[PDB]
């Protein structure tokens, strides 16, 4: 046991409180790292203790690097910590759609691991090579308080298997510390895992969700249920329908301030309502639209995308959350495709600033066109593209 | 007997014989019912329409949804017409009534006698109890009423339904299809905001319903036209058809169809078919990609033109030019899926394609409205028609 001094105070640190010393020792011992060589079993006091000292971590994407593919030959985007946004501006032609639904690919492997059965979600298709080549590699560096996690999802075309291999071994123990993490105590906090395409208007109405559309079901609420159905892109208000008829039944301050909160998340965004109720008898959801009557089927378009897109990102951050004073603080990766969606002029200057602002804890890679989107956005935070290349 | 109006009778334009039926005909006022020169004049303004085109005068909302009163009067000398506003004006409101007015005009046109849609329960405005959606056509100059007007029960009649004009329009068509079997009908068709969403090839293949041998003909083009869906899959089924046909030539109309689409894109070329897995090629910059290897702006678009150059390829059967057509096209949200730049070809494409095509289109984008007559704007903001025309 060669200790460096290094050692000792890397020690004294995670006594003191760091998830990322504990990390890096439980990485040393059992290794060659300042010699020391494995001493213990497994895991003496070290990842234990980081997975008790396991609380206030994001799980933020860092680094990316595509090779060929879907239509590029090599991209390497750079991501930062200390500003919880990026904006993807372009055209039809230069691919942010191939950033963010390449992500999303990586991102499944990690709910794959993270809350649910392990298992290879999606993988590199023969439908997105750029026709022509046979090596494929999208690289993901996923940094949870400091600490880079490698993730290699190559694919390989018959004949080419020589310098091509996946390789999930950062993801591997990003989920396995947060297990360790549950098993010490139930009330932990996941991170929140989400992409929202171009789809998230549709299936957005109480047409029969009152009657037999599949919900009928008995539902488990627990923080496992926020995982499932999430990276589809299609938001989910049946289901909001579903936990809104509940807790407002129950309702009839712990089982009751979860509403409250979810629908000042959406007061605080499109203005002038107040007041949402249900209709028991056969009729839509009801919402006020400045203080006459309304309902839900009889909306515009661009309040039914905002409606869904917050219900569902604040109904699976209260579900990750367990109990605790702010359930929307979480943190995570919430991946927004085309925001410029259905919002007038006036709003897509404000919609990115009130999405960090009230869900001010979460990264936020969003696509969109309009240059009014990036208004209020500094050009650092700007990624433009043209013909496969990135420029700031 | 007789005044100088045997100027109309000078074998006059469809306006002249026209008016030559509800005066001259019945109605015991002007001249004499004869009754026989009634009926040859129904003969004769059928041949008549051979260049005539359908537009919308005017439309009267009234407690339909949040609008209580507007009247706008659509100009009829350009051939294109904006919708500017924020989202919770009526854009789309004064779009859905002309849908629940064109549905009542396709029940007459098609194939079908019965009626259509009608003003329900919720579309109603909360409070009042009377409904009111008035459009009045014109074709070739001739005006015609409608009227789809109903109210909640108890109350001594404050609104009624009246549709006399569009059963006049139905019966001149129906007489002009009696004579010659091709008389150019006006395309009905609305596009809503949920265009695509069908316009992937993961699954078309002989599971699904495109499957069943469908007619080509003109009444074609008025089936789902009013839903809002860019029924790519049937134009697949029909390129298939096409492109069968010049595989057994070992066919002008696969040439202007595709020549459309590629018009309105920047650098696409050679869309062939693919046999094994059956979904489309399309060249990009001569590097080839599949129908469903696009971007959701390059394939809402490539929908739409395909759509709407199938239906007029199908409602003009012998004309030379088939996209030459007559109809009140519109499209809901016509900026969706488009860059800040291809706003700016997105109509003049249309004018030039569609020279004879009504485009009551809505938007947001200012980049829209340029290049674009400041007199067709209409600024729907609050709860009028403010103009700024300048
Ligand atoms: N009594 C009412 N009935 C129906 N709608 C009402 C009523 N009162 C107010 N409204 C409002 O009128 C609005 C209609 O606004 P609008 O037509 O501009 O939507 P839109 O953005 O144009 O839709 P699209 O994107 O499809 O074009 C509805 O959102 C609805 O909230
Ligand atoms: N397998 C491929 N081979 C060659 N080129 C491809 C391939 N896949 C995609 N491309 C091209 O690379 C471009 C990038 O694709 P993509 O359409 O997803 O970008 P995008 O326009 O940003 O999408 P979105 O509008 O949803 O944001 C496409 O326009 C497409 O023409």
């Amino acid at each position: 046991q060669n200790l460096p001094s290094r050692i000792t105070k890397l020690i004294k640190k995670s006594e003191s409180g760091d998830f990322a010393s504990s990390y890096q020792l439980y990485k040393v011992f059992g290794s060659k790292e300042y010699g020391v060589e494995p001493d213990e079993k497994m895991s003496d006091y070290f990842k234990e203790l980081s997975a008790k000292q396991l609380e206030g971590g994001q799980l933020r994407v860092a680094d990316i690097h595509l090779e060929n593919y879907k239509g590029f030959e090599s991209l390497i985007m750079d991501f930062s910590m200390k500003k919880n946004s990026t904006i993807l501006v372009g055209n039809n032609g230069c691919g942010k759609s191939t950033i963010l639904d390449a992500i999303q690919k990586g991102l499944t492997h990690l709910s794959s691991r993270l809350s649910t059965r392990s298992h290879n979600g999606d993988g590199i298709e023969k439908h997105e090579l750029r026709k022509g080549q046979n090596y494929a590699s999208i690289a993901i560096n996923y940094d949870y308080m400091g600490i880079r996690f490698p993730m290699i999802i190559a694919t390989t075309e018959p004949g080419y298997e020589d310098r091509a291999k996946s390789n999930y071994s950062g993801i591997n123990e990003l989920g396995s510390i947060f297990k360790t993490a549950h098993s010490i105590n139930p009330n932990v906090s996941f991170p929140l895992i989400a992409m929202y395409t171009v789809e998230r208007a549709n299936d957005v109405s109480t047409r029969d969700i009152e009657n037999s559309e599949e919900i009928k079901e008995a539902q488990i609420w627990d923080k496992f249920k926020a995982y499932n159905k999430s990276l589809t892109g299609k938001a989910d208000f049946k289901l909001f329908f579903r936990w809104f008829k509940e807790l407002i039944e129950i309702e009839n301050s712990v089982n009751s301030k979860t509403l409250h909160t979810v629908e000042d998340a959406m007061y605080s965004f499109l203005p002038g309502f107040s007041n949402l109720k249900l209709q028991r008898a056969p009729l839509d959801l009801i919402v006020d639209k400045n203080n006459v009557s309304l309902s839900v089927l009889q909306l515009s378009q661009g309040e039914k995308t905002i409606l869904a897109l917050i219900a569902d990102i604040a109904r699976r951050l209260t579900l990750l959350n367990p109990n605790s004073v702010n359930p929307l603080d979480g943190t995570g990766i919430v991946l927004i495709d085309e925001i410029d969606l259905h919002l007038h002029p006036s709003w897509q200057q404000n919609i990115i600033p009130r999405l960090e602002k009230t869900f001010k804890n979460i990264q936020f890679i969003v696509t969109t066109h309009s240059p009014q989107v990036c208004h209020t956005i500094d050009s650092q935070n700007i990624w433009l593209l043209k013909n496969g290349q990135k420029f700031k």
